[PDB]
């Protein structure tokens, strides 16, 4: 397999230490070590941290210059649904 993975949540929500922030925008888990060391201002700033409903449509262009593809070269997979926001259990009863 070579397009999206299946990650954890354990696995995303384990980056306290070491480098590489793995932010989320929805489903796709994003590895933005190339952009913690691009823009010093708190290193994970791709909207979560204070919260506020994801990202908005998308990534705002306020502090940003080279908004083209940041959001895509900087991820490595997707994250297990299972783990997502979603433990209601469909079908399996009728």
């Amino acid at each position: 397999d070579k397009d999206v993975k299946y990650y954890t949540l354990e696995e995303i929500q384990k980056h306290k230490d070491s480098k590489s922030t793995w932010v989320i925008l929805h489903h796709k888990v994003y590895d933005l070590t190339k952009f913690l060391e691009e823009h010093p201002g708190g290193e994970e700033v791709l909207r979560e941290q204070a919260g506020g409903d994801a990202t908005e449509n998308f990534e705002d262009v306020g502090h940003s210059t080279d908004a083209r593809e940041l959001s895509k070269t900087y991820i490595i997979g997707e994250l297990h649904p299972d783990d997502r926001s979603k433990i209601a259990k469909p079908s399996e009863t009728l």
